[PDB]
């Protein structure tokens, strides 16, 4: 089912990169620039996803390169993290979009289906990468793993175990990072710290 027969049988990210580029595993391909597939080394401790490639990193071919972007990496800042120890990525490869009436290209929720079409790059990262922990940005790329019923808001920097999940790492579940982008300053600055929290959580597993 989905991206399953596009799926190389190694372990190389180069190569899944590369064997991602040629998935027709949903319909996001056609009308998507690229594949966006993770960014970082087999070595990495900490894996992060959020929920797809957006206008900047469909264009840049590397995930989380926008104000999102810049705000996340302002959060590892503040919780210790080292980008040597992140592998970073999204539940989809191919950005989802529709041309806003007044010309970006606004970014559209993906569906369960493409969800669950595009996972196994995810479990082939997974099991490429093989992380302590992961870190689930957002109700998307959470419910993911963790079930089509999931609730971030009710759970969030709570270190989870799915026992279906391969090589059972730790999982935290937090916001999506372009939602600190809009509100009150002071419900930013309560959010982001949050985020931190939740990713100081993550850095302290082991
Ligand atoms: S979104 Fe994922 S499953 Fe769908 S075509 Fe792209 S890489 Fe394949």
């Amino acid at each position: 089912a989905g991206a399953q027969d596009f799926v190389p049988h190694t372990a190389d990210l180069a190569e899944l990169a590369a064997a991602a580029g040629e998935c027709r595993g949903c319909g996001l391909y056609r009308d998507a620039t690229q594949a966006v597939f993770g960014a970082g080394g087999r070595s990495a401790r900490i894996m992060m996803i959020g929920e797809q490639p957006g206008d900047k990193e469909d264009l840049a071919g590397l995930p989380f390169v926008g104000p999102a972007g810049r705000l996340l990496d302002r959060a590892l800042e503040a919780a210790d993290i080292d980008r040597d120890a992140l592998y970073v990525t999204n539940a989809v490869k191919h950005f989802k979009f529709t041309r806003a009436a007044g010309k970006r290209r606004i970014g559209k929720t993906p569906s369960r289906t493409e969800v669950v079409a595009c996972r196994p790059w995810l479990i082939a990262e997974m099991t490429s990468v093989e992380p302590d922990v992961v870190v689930l940005l957002g109700a998307t790329a959470a419910k993911a793993l963790l079930g089509n019923d999931f609730r971030v808001t009710q759970h969030r920097g709570e270190v989870l175990h799915v026992d279906d999940v391969p090589g059972d790492p730790a999982l935290v579940a937090t916001v999506h990072p372009s939602s600190l982008l809009r509100g009150p300053k002071e419900e930013r600055e309560s959010a982001f710290a949050g985020l931190v929290d939740d990713l100081r959580v993550a850095a302290d597993v082991r």
